[PDB]
């Protein structure tokens, strides 16, 4: 079980690399995964179902090394604090760019997939603007705008940024730049008053 | 000619307040219209057609309005200055908010369509970084990120978080406060050192 599902999988991946999942068939996947066509219905629905395992793959291990990072002591330093929660999502992201370039476009078609990218962007609001109470309840930054709010329009600034910057879109941010620009946009609005 | 393209630009952006684009057939646009099939054909080949023109149209509304803003002297307040210009966007977009959904949603299946987007989101791009620049020659922004970096992102940002607000998506930032969160994200990081 275990091992032909990951084999299904480690193939979409990699086949995602080449070409989008409409130019990628089921008998190129149960081909990849050394399995026959119909043995992949028994582990998957759809070459759908299998990008929809992906992307939960991907966004789950975002959020458990964010989860790591927010169980250590937090940083003494203001933006080097938020700078590593950034490059969690930074190198995550940009370590599967086939599955998020394959995701995003999904979220248009299905509805699971738009719902887990609602789901962990809530959840990644949520404690962001955890973050920013607390450093607000610390004295460390100003109460400006509505946490939640200011949380959520960073946080879809880098929704698109990243993605953009991943996929090589006109215009987009360079990759070896977007860390540095985000941080910086990140840091000035939530300490400037 | 003018009379019955105008016509069948307005059934378009009226059904897509009901409903999105695959669901609006030919035949809703050419009665909408009060013309035959054939007569649609003779002005647009298609619905996606259409819906360029009906984008395009906005698009350019939008941009002439900010040509407008940049003839007049410089607003003496900073914020205010931004404010209203990011205000010019919040307003054309909001005021077709049909088109805007339809029109984002075409950029995954268009080309003309995405080639549109892009090339309004440079020019924006490139305003934006101008004025930027000006500031700091002023001495009234300090320097710091490379100035269409800065742009580049504080763009993106307003993309998305002005359609999630605009759709109600989960998450967005409330219309009624993302004017609000916008500007303090563009002056904080602007104006911030
Ligand atoms: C590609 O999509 C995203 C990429 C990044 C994000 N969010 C973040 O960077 N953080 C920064 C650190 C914070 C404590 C959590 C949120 C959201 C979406
Ligand atoms: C919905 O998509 C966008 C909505 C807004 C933008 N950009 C802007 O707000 N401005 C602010 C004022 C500046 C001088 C030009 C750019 C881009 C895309």
């Amino acid at each position: 079980g275990d091992d032909r599902e990951l084999a299904i999988l480690a193939t979409a991946e990699n086949l995602l690399e080449d070409r989008p999942l409409a130019d990628i068939s089921v008998d190129d996947l149960a081909k990849g995964a050394g399995i026959s066509r119909p043995t992949f219905y028994f582990y998957f629905p759809s070459k759908e179902a299998v990008l929809l395992t992906l992307l939960d793959r991907v966004v789950n291990q975002a959020d458990m090394a964010l989860q790591t990072l927010a169980e250590n002591p937090a940083d003494t330093d203001r933006e080097n604090m938020w700078r590593t929660g950034i490059n969690v999502f930074f190198e995550t992201f940009g370590s599967h760019k086939a599955v998020t370039r394959a995701g995003q476009a999904a979220r248009a078609t299905s509805v699971e997939v738009a719902e887990l990218w609602s789901t962990f962007m809530q959840k990644w609001i949520a404690y962001t603007a955890a973050v920013i109470d607390a450093e607000r309840d610390r004295g460390a930054a100003p109460r400006t705008l509505p946490a939640h709010e200011l949380a959520t329009a960073l946080n879809l600034m880098n929704e698109r940024t990243l993605f953009a910057s991943f996929a090589g879109e006109q215009p987009s941010v360079p990759e070896a730049r977007v860390l540095d620009t985000l941080v910086h946009i990140w840091v000035t609005s939530i300490y400037g008053e």
